[PDB]
């Protein structure tokens, strides 16, 4: 019975099917002539699409660099408006900018060269079963010239049954004659173990292949399959990231006993023993980008439906920017280690959100201090109080009401106490002698007496509905005179939907991070439109982006107006009491960025708003080459001078102040 036993054990193991996955994809970049992109900009965005480059291009995906221009091969690619293949294109720069785009196949021009997204990651549900046709056929020439299975069937039941000589033994001889020689393979290479990454186990060619090199097993280059398949007698011993000297010497031997039987020549193999590890240098992850790829799965359950369980060949297409994302990434894990040995930390974590200032769309998410870990996202469950972050929204409602309130209206900065008996005292402790000071004064250096006599005058009734403008959820508003200071729980998340609505001029556009869903045939799933709904008037979410300028360059957030003077910078920040918590809503010409620092367990950190998640940004900010912020002022704001006392005269004046007024004669009223 023992022969009867083992097939039926066979099948068992063997039947469990296949479909196909579904692709996630990036942003897609759009390169033009006259563009504001330099060589070194534009190699960091190829190396960031997954683009190895070469010194002797010759497949689809290489790019070489070269005197003063950038030569490259684009792979093909099936876009949403059509469909495209190869393109030899050699960007010529010139300086800070991009020239021309010449096509070198027949020295064209081209008016604007797209170019393919970034895979992200393929999703099933890992099922990974590409059939016996899905792999390239210089894949089982290079396992068999290192593999003879015209020597298989015993591999395959020790990957397969085994993690007992008698069983594997007689399970190959069984195991020859009763499957075809095409179906053993198609089941080994399926299987085979080739690497360990922590607990779990790398099983596959496909799985193998987006793990070391980010890319489908279709497209792998011949010194790529080499490295491969000469790490089937390796697995933690012949891998890279810990010897990526060792992974190498198998990879040349590989192709000099590949070479025996003449499939490479000399000219060939001098060219690919020459190219460096095309593992992708960061460390492979099985599920990469966990932080993001919750906004998205949470995307499409909701704006697809039931649907989302028959994914299968579909691709879907995101708004995930690549190379915001390895800056959000390399300010966390480089920063957090600087502040926990200062200030003596046994923890501290962060939390990054980068949102486009006019559509919304989220381009890079940081859920901790280890990015690529999976379990806890901070960017999207972490609720923790704003504190002095919600300033803006108490000027925001002051300012949308120009008949009363100006830039230079007087606010009363003295001892007061309410009924929740309540009695704030300023963030410093020290109160101005003059006994009052301007509302320009009062956002700039975040006082926080005045801003308690400015939300009381207005009303909470009025400072509650400017919050739900701004996009808050209804439950998380709570009206009470600490509500003015910040008494508010919000996740970056919903912080960074707040500061976009005052980013673009008013216009909320609701976050997002699908832009369209097509079906493997050719059919249209889902495509997204921008919604970019009108909350606050256009000329008091200038005045009030105006004096976030100034808590930049002359504020409270001074220290950044120091190292980056040229992009006028506008941001908030925010501490809290104590320092539980610790932001920094920072805006500039595209982007904006919601940082935030804080231990997990609730306790104090030392760190103050302005050593805390503005340190973390003064990285991000170095790690890539914002766009400067430049505020153009809508219609009916007018610039006004004002003189010592605070009153608006003719002429002169010792500053400068916008007033949003259809008849700026105001001042012949009040100089008199």
């Amino acid at each position: 019975i023992y022969g009867v036993y083992l097939d039926q054990k066979i099948r068992s193991r063997i039947d469990g099917k296949w479909q196909l996955p579904a692709a996630v994809y990036g942003r897609m970049v759009n390169l033009e002539p006259d563009m504001t992109i330099s060589k070194n900009e534009m190699v960091k965005l190829l190396e960031a699409t997954q683009y190895r480059q070469v010194s002797k291009m010759t497949r689809p995906g290489e790019f070489t660099v070269q005197a003063n221009s950038i030569e490259m091969i684009r792979r093909p690619f099936d876009f949403p408006d059509s469909k495209e293949g190869q393109v030899r294109a050699r960007l010529t720069f010139d300086g800070d900018h991009l020239a021309t785009i010449v096509n070198m196949e027949n020295n064209r021009q081209f008016g604007f060269f797209r170019l393919d997204p970034r895979l992200i990651t393929m999703i099933s549900s890992q099922r990974l079963f590409v059939p016996r046709s899905g792999f390239p056929d210089l894949l089982v020439d290079t396992l068999l010239a290192t593999e003879d299975r015209h020597t298989l069937t015993q591999q395959l039941v020790k990957n397969l049954f085994l993690s007992r000589k008698a069983n594997e033994a007689y399970m190959a001889l069984i195991m020859d004659a009763r499957y075809s020689k095409d179906r053993i393979l198609e089941l080994y290479m399926n299987e085979v173990y080739l690497g360990q990454s922590g607990d779990n186990e790398i099983r596959g060619f496909p799985l193998a292949s987006l793990y070391y090199f980010g890319r489908p097993v279709e497209e792998l280059s011949l010194d790529q399959q080499a490295l491969l398949v000469g790490m089937v007698k390796g697995a933690s011993i012949y891998n890279p990231w810990r010897n990526p000297k060792l992974a190498l010497e198998r990879r040349n031997l590989v192709l000099r006993l590949l070479q025996q039987q003449q499939i490479i020549d000399q000219e060939l193999y001098d060219m690919l023993s020459a190219r460096p590890l095309g593992v992708q240098p960061r460390g492979g992850v099985i599920s990469p980008q966990p932080a993001f790829m919750q906004l998205v799965r949470q995307e499409l359950q909701a704006k697809l439906g039931d649907k989302v369980k028959d994914l299968s060949g579909v691709k879907i297409f995101t708004t995930f920017d690549s190379v915001a994302q390895d800056a959000a990434e390399k300010a966390a894990v480089e920063g957090i280690p600087a502040l926990k040995k200062q200030r003596k930390l046994s923890d501290l974590e962060t939390a990054i959100v980068v949102v486009d200032r006019f559509s919304g769309e989220v381009r890079a998410m940081v859920g901790g201090s280890e990015p690529q870990f999976a379990g806890y996202n901070r960017a999207m469950q972490a609720r923790r109080s704003i504190g002095s972050l919600a300033k803006p929204a108490t000027y925001l409602t002051a300012l949308s009401q120009p008949k009363i309130y100006r830039l230079n209206t007087w606010i009363a900065d003295a001892p007061i106490a309410l009924r929740q008996v309540w009695s704030p005292q300023n963030d410093d402790r020290r109160y101005s002698e003059s006994g009052r000071v301007m509302l320009v004064d009062a956002l700039t250096r975040s006082m926080n007496v005045p801003t308690v006599n400015l939300g009381m005058a207005l009303g909470l009734p009025a400072v509650t509905e400017t919050w739900i403008k701004l996009g808050v959820p209804k439950d998380q508003l709570h009206p009470v005179p600490a509500m003015l200071l910040g008494a508010l729980n919000l996740t970056p998340i919903e912080v960074a939907q707040a500061f976009q609505t005052i980013a673009s001029g008013g216009n909320r556009a609701p976050l997002s991070a699908l832009r369209s869903v097509i079906a493997e045939d050719g059919k249209v799933l889902y495509q997204s439109f921008p919604q970019a709904e009108r909350a606050v008037p256009a000329q008091a979410a200038y005045l009030t982006l105006w004096t976030m300028q100034q808590v930049v360059q002359r504020g409270t957030g001074r220290q950044l107006g120091a190292k980056y003077p040229n992009l006028h910078l506008a941001g908030k920040t925010g501490t809290t009491n104590n320092n539980v918590d610790t932001w920094f809503a920072g805006i500039d010409g595209s982007t904006v960025t919601i940082t935030w620092v804080g231990r997990d367990n609730n306790q104090p950190t030392k760190l103050y708003g302005a050593s805390g998640a503005m340190s973390i940004y003064q990285r991000y900010l170095a790690n890539q080459t914002p766009t400067p912020l430049n505020l153009v002022p809508p219609e009916d704001i007018a610039d006004m001078g004002v003189d010592y006392d605070g009153n608006f005269v003719c002429s002169g004046g010792m500053r400068i102040l916008p007033v949003w007024t259809s008849d700026p004669q105001s001042l012949c009223q009040q100089s008199e």
